[PDB]
């Protein structure tokens, strides 16, 4: 089976890290930062890493039971995580935690809703602090509060995400710091590796999404590795990877030929030959297609 | 030539509401018009009514936050652009832009802006898609909320999250298409409606029970065709060989099949059943394709 790429133009994808579609094309020189994300996260012969799921609906919610509301802390409220296929949360998976898991600290903004007793609903807008001491998601402990009481005990419960709250502290968006995944007191496993450029002159590609603020000043800079339509065409192909990299062509249809070239590594991710920090803007017809496969010396041509 | 991606239930996403599809599930629809206009394409990916690719987008909004409505409290005014950014030209050939709802209900969840420069803010929010005001088709939307935290002409997106149930607004029929050009235009370019035309065959419909934010409502919202299948036809443009495909649905633990379908050309499957029920299934189960038939094949019911 011939590995192949999904025809896409960027518009058309969906950032693997938060569900919004991609905005642009960029390339960042990293200055100070370990690029470790652990959603988005897929081998180009198919294997999921770190807490990737192939849905692209489902990074960053969460399902659980309203355990309990925290005692002394009113209207923070105590989640017993399932996973969000509705299976138990397994602490001995091996994954740094539950699938869709948020990857970044911050103040995740979004909306509680629960339906139960019965089709009684209700919902409200809800913040979880993904930085806090208490934040363990391993083991199914996390919590949100939310400006409303209306929320009932021992009921069914979802959090939609929808984006950050910037109070302007120390809990801050930061999408390249991991959660502690197991709380204050355990520390992260099995988590998919570090990635970085390793050829002279070559900086990785990312898919950037400007998601939404809901208070405070933020860009929303959100960028993934991969969108979440190459995990999912990787994940249903699982075609033999032939080298350790794929060479893409970043075509213009109108005219046939090359915009630029990326090389797309095995583990997953695509690197260009360009520096600096700066959006890669192309016309907006443009698709990645596989061209052949290189190994890692592959010379590129400057983007 | 001709495959179907390999997904759990699971694993599907439902091409009506951004949220993953909870169950298979079967109706006889008596008394129903089933016209959904998300959704749509034919086997071979031509998409039709309102159906994009993206699956993170149905039912979003996007546009400028033209004024506070003169008069009305709270009510904000939308001029809409496509979600692509481009600008809304109604004499497409759609019934309104891509991703626009096709169901009529209390739409809730949260109108962001950015702007200006890097401030932003977000308040839920809700639009009721049966109000004689809603006309997306010429990106005329108006939202409802509680804070008045807006800044006029700042770029403003709405995230869609739920249904609301309140006596004073529409209820969630989402068998009950909106007027998309507003009160007095005719809906036009819509998909057709779906039924099945064999005897003792029903439309299987692919369920997800979508968030409440008020009142009671078990969410149901019942989609043609999960997202993925839509994506996958959209990049093969396969050539449909003969009317139906026909699809079984298999246990991989086991190997036992346990169902056949019959995935009709313009984009919906029926299967051999009676009443209104779930199908439950094995979990790790799914459909394959197997052979190229006509609408007259003769399914085992299940
Ligand atoms: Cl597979
Ligand atoms: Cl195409």
């Amino acid at each position: 089976k011939a590995f192949t790429i999904p025809v896409l133009k960027i518009s058309e994808m969906t950032n693997s890290r938060f569900p919004v579609p991609v905005d642009q094309m960029y390339t960042s020189r990293s200055e100070g930062i370990v690029v470790q994300p652990q959603n988005g996260r897929a081998t180009i012969d198919g294997e999921l890493l770190g807490t990737t799921l192939v849905s692209p609906v489902s990074v960053c919610n969460f399902k659980g039971n309203l355990q309990a509301e925290v005692p002394g802390q009113h209207q923070l409220y105590q989640l017993q995580l399932t996973n969000l296929d509705g299976s138990p949360i397994d602490p001995t998976d091996d994954t740094p935690g539950p699938l869709g898991c948020p990857d970044f600290t911050g103040l995740l903004y979004g909306v509680a809703s629960q339906r139960g007793p019965g089709d009684a609903t209700r919902a409200h807008e809800a913040r979880i602090d993904t930085g806090s001491d208490t934040f363990a998601p391993k083991i199914g402990q996390v919590r949100f509060y939310s400006t409303s009481s209306d929320f009932e005990t021992n009921q069914p419960t979802h959090f939609t995400p929808i984006g950050i709250y910037i109070e302007g502290n120390s809990s801050d968006f930061n999408q390249w710091q991991l959660p502690r995944y197991g709380g204050h007191l355990a520390n992260n496993n099995h988590l998919a590796p570090a990635v970085s450029p390793l050829f002279p002159g070559e900086q990785i590609l990312f898919f950037r999404s400007f998601i939404p603020g809901a208070s405070g000043h933020t860009n929303g800079e959100m960028d993934c590795l991969l969108p979440q339509e190459f995990v999912q065409h990787f994940y249903q192909e699982a075609a033999t990877a032939r080298s350790e990299v794929a060479l893409l062509r970043f075509v213009n249809p109108d005219t046939g030929r090359a915009l630029f070239e990326s090389k797309l590594h095995k583990q997953g991710f695509m690197t260009i030959a360009s520096s600096g920090d700066h959006p890669i803007i192309m016309p907006t017809n443009g698709y990645f297609r596989f061209e052949a496969w290189v190994n890692q010396f592959y010379s590129l041509a400057p983007v």
